[PDB]
């Protein structure tokens, strides 16, 4: 038997729609999580929420929260070949309030999800992970389609010590396996680009992601809706490392649509992290 490494850590992101030139509503979602380790093995606990951000000082709508319990095995760790697979279940406490006809749902998601990491070259790795998700429970309530596919997957060059360069084709695609249901039908593909400098205890991540294309049909996006037009997204994420085993992160992103027209609503995303290791 080998060493237990843990960690704790919690996070609190921000979503924003921007429309008539200031924040329209936001999301507010705060999470915690637990990670232990020993030799191939990896277990995480984590507890997330997503409402409206100004739910408690006052009112308003729709919330979930979303309890998760993930177990990892590390297959292949070397050099020219890591390979890994994680199984995942979450519940989806949905709460609504906006919804008629629409009250309390419970959900389930399980995942198997691949992930690999091979040598191409001395400065070149192909890199990813694929995920597989059934949603279970409440689906004529949820609107979510029953399976799901994502994947983030491409090559990452190495300059040196402080500089990579990655770029990745990424895919979620939401389908039904029951011929009997056929809501919740979406594809999004995107190419995703990153920077990632490390600079001693700092870490900064400069990023973008391209639309590809995108769709959802009847079912899906927002109940009466579902759309498809392609965003791009410019994003910076740091973090600092504090040699004690402490490290916080901050991330900032904003979203807006390529569409052509007047105006239309863009996005801004904001985390702030912290994580203990011990
Ligand atoms: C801080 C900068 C504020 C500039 C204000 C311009 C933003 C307007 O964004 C709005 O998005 C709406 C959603 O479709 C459009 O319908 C409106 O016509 C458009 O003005
Ligand atoms: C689980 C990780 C801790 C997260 C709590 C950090 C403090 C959150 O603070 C919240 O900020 C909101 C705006 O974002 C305000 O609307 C709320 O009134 C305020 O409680
Ligand atoms: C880091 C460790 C996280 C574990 C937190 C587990 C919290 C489980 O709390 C869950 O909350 C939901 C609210 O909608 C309910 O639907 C579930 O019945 C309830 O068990
Ligand atoms: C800079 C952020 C890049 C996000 C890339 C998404 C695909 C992640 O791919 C991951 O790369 C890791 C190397 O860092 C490997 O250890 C993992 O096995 C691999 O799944
Ligand atoms: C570093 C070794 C594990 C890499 C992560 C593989 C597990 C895939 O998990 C994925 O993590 C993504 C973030 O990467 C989330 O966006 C995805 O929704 C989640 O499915
Ligand atoms: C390092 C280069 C990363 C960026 C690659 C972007 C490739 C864009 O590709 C294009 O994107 C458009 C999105 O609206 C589509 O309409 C085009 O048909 C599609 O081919
Ligand atoms: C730090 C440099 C990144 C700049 C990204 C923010 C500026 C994006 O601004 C966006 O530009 C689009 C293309 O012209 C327009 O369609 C959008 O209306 C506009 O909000
Ligand atoms: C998502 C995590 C899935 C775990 C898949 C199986 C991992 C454990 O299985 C592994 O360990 C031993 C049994 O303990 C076997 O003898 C090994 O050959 C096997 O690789
Ligand atoms: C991703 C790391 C840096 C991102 C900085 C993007 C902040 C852009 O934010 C602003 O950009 C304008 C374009 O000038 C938009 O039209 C504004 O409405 C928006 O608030």
């Amino acid at each position: 038997r080998n060493d237990w490494h843990f960690n704790i850590g919690a996070m609190y992101e921000i979503e924003n729609v921007e429309g008539y030139g200031e924040d329209m509503d936001g999301l507010a979602e705060p999470s915690v999580y637990f990670n232990a380790a020993n030799g191939p093995w990896r277990i995480a606990l984590a507890y997330y929420q997503e409402g409206p951000v100004d739910y408690s000082a006052g009112k308003r709508g729709t919330w979930f929260d979303r309890p998760e319990l993930e177990v990892h095995y590390q297959f292949l760790e070397n050099d020219d070949f890591s390979f890994g697979l994680t199984g995942g279940f979450r519940n989806y406490g949905y709460h609504y309030v906006d919804e008629p006809g629409k009250d309390t749902a419970n959900m389930q998601r399980w995942k198997i999800a691949p992930d690999w990491d091979v040598k191409l070259t001395d400065d070149l790795r192909f890199n990813g992970w694929l995920s597989m998700y059934k949603f279970a429970n409440d689906l004529n309530t949820t609107g979510y389609a029953d399976t799901r596919v994502e994947t983030e997957t491409g090559l990452q060059y190495t300059f040196n010590e402080t500089v990579a360069l990655r770029v990745n084709y990424y895919l979620e695609r939401g389908f039904n396996m029951d011929d009997s249901r056929n809501n919740g039908e979406f594809s999004t593909q995107e190419i995703r680009a990153y920077l990632p400098l490390t600079l001693g205890n700092h870490s900064v991540t400069p990023y973008t992601r391209i639309g590809l294309d995108r769709w959802s049909n009847w079912d899906w996006q927002d109940d009466i809706e579902r759309e498809g037009a392609d965003f791009n997204r410019v994003g910076l994420f740091y973090g600092y490392d504090f040699q004690n085993g402490l490290s916080v992160s901050l991330e900032y992103a904003f979203e807006w649509q390529d569409a052509d027209e007047g105006d239309s609503d863009k996005f801004h995303y904001a985390g702030v992290g912290v994580n203990y290791s011990f």
